[PDB]
DNA sequence: CGTCCAGTCTAC
DNA sequence: TAGACCTGGACGG
């Protein structure tokens, strides 16, 4: 999951939990190495917001809910397989690692953080990860300034295709968006990041870092397959017939058309 | 049956 | 840099 999936997941939680009341404890699977969430309330509401490749749940007790409880924030990173589902309480998916349980009246549900591969993480705190840059979807202008004000960073010595995965400057961009972004501008993936960005300061690379992921958000879906067909059809480069692929320095596969670029293996 | 493939995090 | 962290689906023999 990349910024668009985190964004659609936070919309899911807000739409699906809009008229729900949760109650009780926050149950973690016994196999999860993430922290126990110390929260009980007889009546709480769940909402969400996304920032880049992180999502923030707010647990909000209703007026008069017992025990006495302030709102609690949890920040999630999804790794390669995280997601949220709203399921019937006795029909938990495998790998439902964190669960919030509706109170009565009405059918007993569970909102679950589901993560097959368990690369996902959550922290108690509610703070965004120190060091992640602004959200390419929701903080475009801040995101653009943060890159252009710091081209001196050794990060921008690297190929543009690698620079685009560095969550300090491109919070929300991952492996499919870097391929799709670079292909719209026919920028060789192994051009030096500083060269492509100095030449900045007809949409440019930093505008596409916002508008490309925004296109995925507007497709909708992705558990949030018919909806996965829509995505597959949108892709112009990532995994597509007739496209070249190389490994970057960290063993991640960059898809592209044409010139590999000067800094290539 | 097996191999290979799909975002951090941290020990060298 | 390299390996670690995980599960499961696509494929090859």
């Amino acid at each position: 999951p990349e910024g668009p999936e985190l964004h659609l997941a936070s919309q899911f939680v807000n739409e699906a939990c809009r008229a729900l009341v949760f109650g009780g404890c926050v149950e973690k699977s016994s196999v999860s190495r993430n922290p126990e969430v110390p929260f009980e309330s007889s009546a709480y509401r769940i909402s969400a917001s996304a920032r880049g490749k992180e999502l923030r749940l707010i647990l909000s007790p209703l007026p008069g809910a017992q025990p006495q409880q302030e709102p609690l924030a949890l920040v999630f990173r999804f790794g390669m397989s995280g997601s949220f589902q709203l399921v019937p309480r006795e029909e938990l998916p495998r790998h439902a690692h964190l669960r919030f349980y509706t109170a009565p009246p009405g059918p007993r549900l569970a909102l679950c953080f589901v993560d097959i591969r368990r690369f996902g993480r959550w922290d108690l705190g509610g703070k965004w990860q120190p060091g992640r840059g602004p959200c390419v979807l929701q903080e475009y202008q801040q995101f653009r300034e943060n890159v252009l004000r710091n081209l001196a960073d050794k990060a921008f010595d690297r190929p543009i295709c690698e620079a685009l995965l560095d969550q300090r400057f491109f919070n929300g961009i991952g492996n499919y968006l870097r391929a799709e972004i670079l292909y719209r501008l026919k920028i060789p993936p192994f051009e030096k990041a500083r060269s492509v960005l100095e030449a900045l300061q007809n949409p440019d690379l930093l505008e596409l870092c916002h508008s490309v992921p925004k296109e995925v958000v507007q497709l909708g879906g992705k558990g949030y397959e018919e909806d996965f067909a829509a995505f597959r059809a949108w892709l112009r480069c990532y995994g597509m017939p007739g496209m070249s692929s190389l490994q970057d320095r960290h063993g991640r596969t960059i898809w592209f058309q044409g010139d590999p670029g000067p800094l290539a293996p």
